[PDB]
């Protein structure tokens, strides 16, 4: 037997991130995993800005960037007959279009990058152990029982052979899409797990720089199942094909014998659309693929899983230290379960964007080499019928971009509503523009803190860099110095750290560009209370005494006290 | 990329009043810039520009004579 604060079952990106963050806040975690190592298989690889921000908070951003492929190599999505064959056309994927890129730059100090979960996982697992988590692989969760004071789980050790018990105050179910932890907690799911009659993933190696370096992209999709994908793992060199020496399916996809090819492992994917309606069940919290299982369309899986962990850790830390009532843990479900449903529905809906491509070419699904060849030559036709076909195809191709980088709103427009956000008595604004395609910065409580550039010592710093570090932060201008004193009083009163930044001309942080003035929807003396997880929980118009009194209440409320 | 930060200050070594994003350095201005043309802003003193073009003109076939004054026609 053994005792610890949190038991994390699973060392995929959510469990690992959980361990790191809890270890960074002084909380004892034991993280476990049935397998001998981190995921070898072909899995996620698009890392969006929200996940990069979180690494930037933890100080792992420069490491990930070192191993990741940059945005600049991800831009050209090509649709073709084969890699060596003729292109139907290209879309500007992963915000490579100048305007998409501007909306990207403004939204965050971080950027897209491609980094196979294969590297991401061990990076984070090793940091978690370095920061203080205990990490044990080849250990299987067999089950647990709860009571009023905590939980007791039974583990099976695949090295020693022994079974032992672990006592803990909480359990995080971050096993994968077949989570046994979710099964025991009794969580309800909506949706199915194999939708129709899936995909085969052939990993392989081959120098394709002559076919790719003049048109750098993350993926190359072939219409030939109707569709097959060719995704880059390491620039122009290591690869998967998606669809034993029958894997010269590959040669068909590249479209040539000439390039030598070493075949790696092959595996299978199915089509899922299933999420948990509720992610918590007294003392058990479930996290990544365990509560949202979905197709790969849009990069959303890994990124959502890391953000699930970022939302929970700080709350668990506060509760375990008696700085907050257990009530605070309910906001995990309130804030996070919607995002799970959203992600699953979005990924599945992104598969509808493909059939219309075949409709534009007048093709049945799963067409035959002749029919395909007819469609290609119609496309080249110097008639008005051929012009219509061309345009139809363009309209069809463009629409696929939602699954391939265009869904910036889905990525960033979280709006929490829970006990952990204190409403300011502003009317809800909606979105001016489409909320799936476009991010809208908001400073209203429940929104994520916008990014703008300030300066510290004439050097650019992000507004977000004032704000993480496992602590609440309060932001203001010079007219708002009163918040400094009011904040101290509240930290003294309730037992919590509360950094205060007074932004302006004299100060440490100044807004040399006026972006802070412009972006906040609030006068200089107003203030934003930012959570550890970077979400605004409280906003005040000004520093009047009515505004100042509220702070102490907002805080006691947020923490359940 | 070296043209972006226009700073207003008391002196170079003194305190800044603030900065504006000059020469389309603001992300949105830069986007409108990229879409407009395949070319980009750059700083190149007329001091270098002139002789570059005078020499090309002569290379391509123009006759070029300095220290010669137009008096009238």
């Amino acid at each position: 037997s053994a005792e610890t604060d949190v038991l994390i079952v699973g060392a995929g990106p959510a469990g690992a991130m959980s361990a790191t963050l809890l270890a960074s806040l002084g909380i004892r975690s034991l993280m476990i995993n049935r397998w001998r190592s981190t995921s070898p298989g072909p899995r996620s690889h698009i890392i969006n800005q929200r996940t990069m921000e979180i690494l930037r908070d933890i100080g792992l951003e420069e490491s990930a960037k070192s191993l990741a492929v940059p945005k600049e190599y991800m831009g050209e999505h090509v649709y073709a007959t084969s890699l060596a064959g003729e292109e139907f056309g290209r879309i500007p994927a992963w915000a490579s279009h100048p305007q998409a890129h501007a909306e990207h730059e403004l939204a965050s100090p971080s950027r897209y990058c491609d980094l196979p979960q294969l590297y991401f996982e061990p990076m984070v697992v090793s940091e978690a152990a370095l920061r203080g988590a205990d990490v044990r692989f080849l250990t299987e969760y067999l089950g647990h029982v709860e009571d009023q004071d905590g939980v007791t789980a039974r583990l099976l050790d695949h090295v020693s052979g022994a079974e032992y018990e672990v006592r803990a105050k909480y359990i995080i179910g971050a096993d994968g899409a077949h989570s046994l932890v979710a099964q025991n907690a009794g969580l309800p799911f909506e949706g199915q797990m194999g939708i129709g009659d899936g995909s085969i993933n052939i990993e392989f190696s081959a120098d394709l720089s002559s076919l790719c370096e003049h048109r750098k992209g993350d993926m190359y999709w072939m219409f030939r199942v109707g569709v097959a994908a060719l995704r880059m793992i390491r620039p122009w060199n290591k690869w998967i094909c998606v669809w034993e020496e029958a894997k010269k399916i590959i040669h068909e996809i590249i479209g040539t014998d000439e390039i030598p090819v070493e075949v790696g492992p092959i595996s299978t994917w199915t089509i899922n659309q299933q999420y948990a309606v509720r992610n918590t069940s007294g003392r058990v919290f479930c996290m990544g693929d365990a509560v949202h299982r979905h197709t790969p369309m849009g990069g959303l899986g890994l990124n959502t899983s890391v953000q699930d962990a970022y939302n929970l850790a700080w709350k668990l830390a506060l509760v375990l230290k008696g700085q907050a009532a257990p009530t605070l843990l309910d906001s995990y479900d309130a804030e996070r379960s919607p995002v799970a449903k959203q992600i699953v529905e979005r990924a599945f809906k992104s598969l509808s964007t493909f059939p219309p491509v075949f409709e534009a070419l007048s093709l049945p699904p799963a067409p035959t080499e002749s029919e395909m060849a007819e469609a290609l030559v119609r496309l080249k036709d110097a008639s008005e019928e051929g012009a219509k076909r061309r345009a139809a195809l363009r309209k069809a191709m463009d629409a696929t971009i939602i699954g391939l980088g265009g869904g910036h709103g889905v990525e960033l427009n979280q709006r929490y509503v829970s006990r952990a956000v204190f409403p300011d008595g502003t009317p809800d604004p909606g979105f001016v523009r489409d909320q799936e395609f476009f991010y809208q910065a908001s400073t209203r409580p429940g929104a994520h803190l916008p990014h703008v550039w300030l300066t510290e010592n004439q050097r650019r710093i992000s507004t977000l860099d004032l704000c993480g570090k496992g602590r609440f932060t309060l932001l203001t201008g010079l007219s708002g110095a009163a918040w400094k004193h009011e904040a101290e009083q509240v930290s003294q009163s309730l037992g919590i750290e509360l950094k205060v930044c007074v932004i302006g001309p004299g100060q440490e942080f100044v807004d040399t560009y006026g972006e802070y003035a412009k972006i906040s929807e609030i006068g200089e003396s107003g203030a934003l209370l930012v959570r550890p997880d970077m979400f605004i929980a409280f906003r005040a118009k000004d520093a009047s005494r009515e505004g100042l009194e509220q702070l102490n209440v907002a805080v006691k409320s947020i923490l359940g006290r």
